[PDB]
C-alpha cells in the first residue's frame, strides 16, 4: 500500500521506526555535497502525537556524530516543521511504510529559499526501480539528475 502524509489515507505510526538515507537531491547541490549541513543520514523515526523525533548522524572522513531534532505538525495535514540551518517545512510524498519513504523539505533562511528531496529505505539500499521512480519525481519539481546524490555506500 502506497500513502502520502497529504492523503486521508495517511498512517504516521506506520513509519515510526529504522530508516536510512539512500538519496539526497536539492536546488542547491552545495547543501546535500561532502561538507553540506543537509548531507544528513536519517537512523530512526520516533512518532509522537502532534510531534517526530528525528535522529541522524553526519559523517566528516567516515567519523560519523550524533544529532537528533524534533519536527512538529504544522496547521496543514501531513506537514511538519523544524530549524535547523534556517526554518524548514517538510511532507511526504510517497511512502508504502515497508519500505521506502520519499520526502520533500522547503528551507527558508534570511530572504531566500531551497529545495531538498530524498529517498529513504527500512533497509541500506533500495532497487533501481524505485531509485528512478524518485528521479522522476525530482524531475517534476525542477531538479535535474545533476543534483541527485546517491548515497547507498557512504551511508553506514
Ligand atoms: C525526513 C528527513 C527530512 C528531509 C529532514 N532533513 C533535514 C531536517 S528534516
Amino acid at each position: 500500500e502506497e500513502a502520502s502524509s497529504t492523503g486521508r489515507n495517511f498512517n504516521v505510526e506506520k513509519i515510526n521506526g529504522e530508516w536510512h538515507t539512500i538519496i539526497l537531491a536539492s536546488d542547491k547541490r552545495e547543501k546535500i555535497e561532502d561538507n553540506g549541513n543537509f548531507r544528513l543520514f536519517l537512523e530512526q523515526i520516533h512518532v509522537l502525537e502532534n510531534s517526530l523525533v528525528l535522529k541522524f548522524h553526519t559523517v566528516r572522513d567516515e567519523e560519523c556524530s550524533e544529532l537528533s531534532m524534533v519536527a512538529d505538525k504544522t496547521e496543514k495535514a501531513g506537514e511538519y516543521s523544524v530549524t535547523y540551518d534556517g526554518f524548514n517545512t517538510f511532507t511526504i510524498p510517497k511512502t508504502d511504510y515497508d519500505n521506502f519513504l520519499m520526502a520533500h523539505l522547503i528551507n527558508e533562511k534570511d530572504g531566500e529559499t531551497f529545495q531538498l528531496m530524498g529517498l529513504y529505505g527500512r533497509e541500506p539500499d533500495l532497487s533501481s526501480d524505485i531509485k528512478e521512480r524518485f528521479a522522476q519525481l525530482c524531475e517534476e519539481h525542477g531538479i535535474l539528475r545533476e543534483n541527485i546524490i546517491d548515497l547507498s555506500n557512504a551511508n553506514r
